[PDB]
């Protein structure tokens, strides 16, 4: 292991991989460190649901997700257990137990917020939804020129869509998808538009979708190698990056202090450029542990020397959720073009349609699928083929409905009573609200309590702001109740509800971007460079300073691409030696 | 891809890897197929709990286990959901839904039986307990010579323990471990012996234990390689092995038919030797798909041509479980040697002991750990150090207590109310009973219903036998209640209970061993060779024909070692040319 | 049910259960205040919670 | 079959029923408050021995019904509260409130 690199990247999630793809491919000698380890098969950092076993039983994948989410801040537990035996040891107080954080006010938390420490970060389990932000959700890249701003965003998004292999066509011939899409299109004719959720994925077969991940962006293989003989890249897993060392003038980073978790050794690693892509919480922790912002409980009478906005203006989306069970009317519509003769299971049972007839309400391919299912499976009471893919429907955020929507299926933990309902009938509804950035909403770090890696313990001070955020969040729940009813009634056990704050994991604004440090209350400029520092960049959702409803990864990636362009103009790659 | 080898092995679990280690090492050209894929990191087939992240947060590992256990047979669901909206499509019958098996009687099932399809099989997540069977639980290898039989078992188990890196010392300096060990030792003085559970694991540091797996046994890297330039081995993941082809005389296997799940291609693989190590359920399924035993619901009027005992005499252990919260008496005993002056948090707080003093209850190393925890963490009300390892205690099966015992901790999902209890206080209790082999207890395969891989669907017909099995099961429950009370009272929410049948996953006897096919109602001989067939061997817990309570893997491995000795004496490795 | 309808708990400590899935528009407490006949004198770990 | 085993609790001065001077109940009376723990020593040992005895004795009749596994009940759910105004021969010597005629 060398002492000296051109570029060091902290974190191997999709944003770290965006920096790696750009900088490795432009000839820089790059090292990337991740506190977590390789565990996605031979494709390093790839999507864990791309195994044949998970494509066959998607519902088991929820356990993979839960297995790699570690709660950020867990308040001291105050549950009374008063049925212990009189011989068991019993507390006299609610003391600090089981990794809980005594700094945490349980009523001002993001209890759902969690982090993932594996190579490839959260992109080894994510849902892969990559919509663009419209103007109202999107940070400015060009001031006082809307057309140049639009064109810069379109350029960046288009490259990012390339890196993720985003597409809107992978579910085009699913009967359920089209059944839902067409009904909502009709119901909202001239009011709202519906389309497929943009998904980072490529269909390989009618029963296999290769979901994208960090690996799609950059394969994380050491270079040079055979396919890439001129490139230079080393990945170091199980390495905790602990701090960047500031020079006395606060104008440059001099090294990156690391702790090898296998060997136990500590090093100082030196590079021309330091990139932090450790996620929205862990970028902030690393910065704070390096003397940026303020350690300990916020004190507005003792302002921090550096980046006073760091860890303020934090945003997290409101999320509402329910599931539905498809209406009788919709289910009967699936077989509207069929002529049915006889009795199921008998010899003279016949299901037929006339292909191409003008009276047919469905296309030939749909009718063929339905006829074959009904004919080959006469014991089954539903017209939807067993292997029909799930719906993947959205109407994107607009000013008259300012929430993102997903009307679809992902991995779900059904209760035994719910497993009673045929899976083909079930549709998930998830509406995501935007949250106004407010100075009082903070992520801070204890000066006494430490986490499992002996770093200052993250603590939230968060409430959904009064005013627009709150009114919109409740209007959003109503909208889901109204819209979902057009498809079917709620599934018992999955009734309309707000999710635990932060369970969405779309945390933003912890190290937010803007044009001017003071005027825009921010930490990085539009090249993602830390103000004042020549050689320190941050990537990820923590850069996004706006109120957004849509899934933010694609936007973070777009910013990271722009960041790499600055880097490419301002730093010279070492010569191949 | 070659289609010709000396030895082909179906399954990459620890039993498949026992054959690979032996036969690759003896110079055979070996191929191994697994229907599952590589996903344990760069160490192929290794234990998934070996990451730093799981060493720090062990309770999250329960999710990893659940994500790779697929239920074998789920009966048709009859739960009534009668609060759907009137508009939702609603069933008139409890029709076949959601992969359920209409052949399965819900009251004669092993509902908790599940399989894992991943490289390394279940040894990627297992608890690593590897006790030997005493005579009463163990199949005979030598008839009418108890001493020779003991000597042969000792030789085999010794080699098996070396392969797994079994030890009884990895937890010797845990305070919690010794606290429990010494108390049970005292309480049962003269009546029962206690020791550490024998574990397949190597301690690397005070906070890291490297758990063994299939990888420990055999590293599963393609050979030849730098480290083994004269060996020959190829692993082929995502390949469903479907049938072995019998010759007309039923004396030899002629090929293995396989299905590549990625490409969709089918091949006939040729070998001199065919080894089936697909697990107790799937070995049986592959054999039945190949014309052994009987397909469909058992029909005694229509005897199977081959291996009529295949799928009969199946055994599964009864399992009782509770948790306890350590007694005040035991907790106070942890600090019995301490002198405490003043009160915690203050300046004059002192905790001291006298090293080597003859009136001390505890060794110096224990007193020093207690002393330092209490002095450095004066806010904490317990004398047990935060990183103190868990107990790993057993009293092994004996005639006067015919069940295996584990008094320990492994992966567990605590309810929010239980998370209220400090984890240092909690001990898990699991006692495993032996189940008599009975002809009527059967694993059979449907001739109409198929599973997720289009293979005949497994169906159980099982009840715990009346008589000794049942009486001993209830006596075991009582023994757990009596013995756990000596350590502490039950933890609310983990009260003494039988676990769902088969959730233990120690299924045996599906393709059982004996001396004589007819007289011993069995499928393989003591070399694990299928009767009548020169070149077909079965490995795994399915071979074990006895009633056993101890964890069976180490025993199955020992049988596979003996099987390899036969193969090495009867088959010649091809010339490495 | 007859029994439960005429058993009134003697001393119920202040409730500290966290409900954090209220809608943002709903009135939300800042503290665990004295609510619903709870007794702030009561140490929840030194109670007879079942006494009625 | 239901199994209920009831243990005896040593009377200890520190175990108290008292009444708030500020909080009031539904009848506007001083709010009762407990300060109670099962005493260490004999009470606690017997309680746990009692649990074990129920596990051993019940097994002779049948195994446990799932959902009604052996458990201690919430303290006081039993409603056999005693000693709040206790009898004895001598007020000071026997730490008591009424005599053997139940007279205060
Ligand atoms: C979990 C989740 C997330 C998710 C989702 C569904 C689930 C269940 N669905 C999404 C969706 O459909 N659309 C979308 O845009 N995002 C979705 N997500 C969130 C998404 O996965 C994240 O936004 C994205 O992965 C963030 O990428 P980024 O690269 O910034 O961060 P990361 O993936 O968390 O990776 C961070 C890496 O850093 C390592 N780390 C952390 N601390 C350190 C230190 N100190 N030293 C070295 N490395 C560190 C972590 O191990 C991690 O690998
Ligand atoms: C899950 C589990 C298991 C377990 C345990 C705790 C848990 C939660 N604790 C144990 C303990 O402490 N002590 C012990 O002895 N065992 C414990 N176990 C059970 C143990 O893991 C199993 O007994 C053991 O792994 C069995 O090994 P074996 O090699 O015989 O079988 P396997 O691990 O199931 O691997 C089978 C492989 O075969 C592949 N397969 C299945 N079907 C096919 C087909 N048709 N074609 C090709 N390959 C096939 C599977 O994918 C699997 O990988």
């Amino acid at each position: 292991m060398d002492i000296k690199y051109d570029v060091v990247i902290v974190g191997s999630g999709p944003i770290g991989c965006t920096y790696a793809r750009e900088l490795v491919g432009a000839g820089y000698k790059v090292a990337m460190f991740d506190i977590g380890e390789i565990d996605s098969g031979l494709k390093i950092g790839a999507h864990k649901k791309n195994t044949v076993e998970y494509q066959k039983n998607i519902d088991k994948f929820v356990n993979v997700i839960q297995g790699q989410l570690m709660s950020v801040s867990v308040p001291v537990n105050t549950l009374v257990v008063d049925t212990l035996s009189p011989t068991s040891w019993q507390a006299s107080t609610f003391f600090v137990r089981n990794g809980s954080n005594p700094e945490q006010d349980p009523l001002r938390n993001l209890s759902g917020q969690a982090v993932t420490r594996v190579v490839g970060g959260m992109s080894t389990h994510w849902t892969c939804a990559t919509p663009r932000f419209d103007r109202e959700q999107r940070p400015l890249l060009v001031k006082d020129d809307a057309d140049a701003d639009d064109a810069e965003w379109d350029r960046l998004y288009t490259k990012a869509e390339s890196y993720f292999q985003t597409g809107t066509d992978q579910f085009k011939e699913s009967i359920r998808h089209n059944l839902v899409l067409n009904k909502l299109t009709e119901e909202y004719k001239g009011q709202r538009d519906f389309q497929q959720i943009p998904l980072a994925a490529t269909r390989r077969s009618p029963t296999f979708v290769e979901w994208s991940s960090a690996n799609t962006v950059f394969d994380l293989q050491n270079r040079p190698n055979t396919d890439a003989p001129e490139e230079r890249f080393n990945l170091f897993p199980a390495v905790a990056c602990e701090r960047v060392v500031r020079n006395a003038l606060n104008s440059e980073i001099e090294s990156l202090h690391i702790h090898d978790l296998i060997s136990g050794d500590r090093f100082e690693i030196k590079a021309d450029v330091y990139v932090l892509t450790a996620g929205a919480v862990h970028n902030t922790q690393l910065l704070v542990n390096s003397g940026f912002g303020q350690l300990g409980r916020p004190n507005p009478a003792n302002p921090p020397e550096l980046l006073p906005s760091l860890g303020s203006y934090i945003t997290e989306q409101s999320l509402v959720f329910c599931q539905t069970v498809m209406s009788t009317e919709l289910i009967d519509s699936v077989k509207s073009d069929m002529t049915i003769r006889g009795t199921p299971g008998e010899l003279t049972y016949s299901v037929t349609y006339t292909p191409g007839a003008s009276t047919n309400k469905h296309p030939d391919w749909w009718n063929e699928k339905v006829k074959n299912h009904m004919m080959q499976h006469q014991e089954d009471p539903l017209p939807i083929p067993f292997e029909d893919p799930e719906p993947q429907v959205t109407t994107l955020f607009q000013p008259s409905h300012p929430w993102h929507t997903q009307i679809h299926r992902d991995a779900f933990s059904y209760g035994a009573v719910q497993q009673s309902i045929d899976s083909r009938l079930i549709v998930d509804w998830r509406f995501f609200g935007r949250t106004e950035p407010k100075e009082e909403n903070k992520l801070w770090f204890s000066d006494k309590i430490t986490d499992a890696y002996n770093m200052p313990q993250p603590t939230f001070d968060f409430r959904f702001p009064a005013g627009r955020t709150s009114k919109e969040a409740e209007d959003m729940m109503t909208d889901m109740c109204v819209m979902s009813a057009k498809i079917g009634g709620f599934l018992p056990g999955s009734l309309p509800q707000f999710m635990e704050p932060g369970l969405v994991l779309h945390l933003g604004g912890t190290h937010r971007m803007g044009f001017d440090e003071k005027e825009d209350n921010c930490c990085v400029n539009t090249d993602s460079r830390v103000f004042g520092f020549k050689n320190l960049f941050l990537g990820g959702c923590g850069n996004i300073p706006t109120a957004y409803g849509a899934n933010p990864t694609l936007t973070a990636m777009s910013l990271a691409i722009k960041s790499c362009e600055y880097i490419k103009q301002n730093f010279t790659p070492s010569p191949f030696t």
